[PDB]
């Protein structure tokens, strides 16, 4: 997918986590957010286009994508062990992670 | 051990998994693959020997080793809750991944 | 922060957690090492200003950083659990990679 729908998928996802009821909801919403930013890592953001997939530009917006993955984690740790408060609690810091690189990279 | 040999590796592991009945056992052989997967990301496979450096193609092929890493990550994390049987599981779908990515770039 | 600082940073998290006396004290060092490892990623040693951002040297240094990122990933999933003198082994074991990625790229 492209970056800007990878970014809606994040956005979404969020958003279903502040509501989750259960680990499990929690758990889903993570790997799509999971998914949506490894793949994110493979494109190119609208502020980028006229930078090389190999500039340091890039190479510092995928390592963004490294770090939102680990954050990712982290709330997933959380929520695999039956934490779910923890874990949406944990879920505010991807928020502020998305929206950074939102307004970084649009 | 270049990337042909890692792919070897990370073969003979899952053939481990797959016989395997405690969870430590799947656990070492899953931390195996995981080195065997870290050292592939950083070489250039048979089919991409020819491209550049820099090129979209070698990043593609190293951020689909990162989805192959959160993939074993899930497996591991399966094996460490003592879930032999579903880590096992996990473990046959990472045969699927590792195999085509082997087949993709060999 | 360059390289350097972030290998300090690091190393001094390294001695935090081998003086540590709760889960705590080892959880926040190693959130610590884990922002500092990605931060390196965007990093470029001194001695590798010239090639590449690319080059497979380059992209040997980012993925050693990886392989800190995932040891550092079962420390901290250890300290989580309260696992204190088993996520303090396994920084020790941390220790021994640390420096030598440092000994590789100075
Ligand atoms: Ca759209
Ligand atoms: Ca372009
Ligand atoms: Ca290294
Ligand atoms: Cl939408
Ligand atoms: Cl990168
Ligand atoms: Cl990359
Ligand atoms: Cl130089
Ligand atoms: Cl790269
Ligand atoms: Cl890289
Ligand atoms: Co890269
Ligand atoms: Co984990
Ligand atoms: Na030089």
């Amino acid at each position: 997918a492209d970056w800007e729908d990878n970014m809606e998928t994040l956005n979404d996802n969020l958003k279903v986590i502040e509501k989750a009821d259960n680990a499990a909801q929690v758990k889903d919403a993570l790997t799509k957010m999971r998914a949506a930013a490894l793949d994110a890592k493979k494109a190119t953001p609208p502020k980028l286009e006229d930078k090389s997939p190999a500039s340091p530009e890039m190479i510092d917006f995928r390592v963004g994508f490294d770090i939102l993955l680990w954050q990712i984690h982290d709330a997933l740790c959380l929520a695999n062990e039956g934490k779910v408060k923890e874990a949406q609690a944990a879920a505010e810091q991807l928020k502020t992670t998305v929206n950074a690189h939102w307004q970084k990279y649009r």
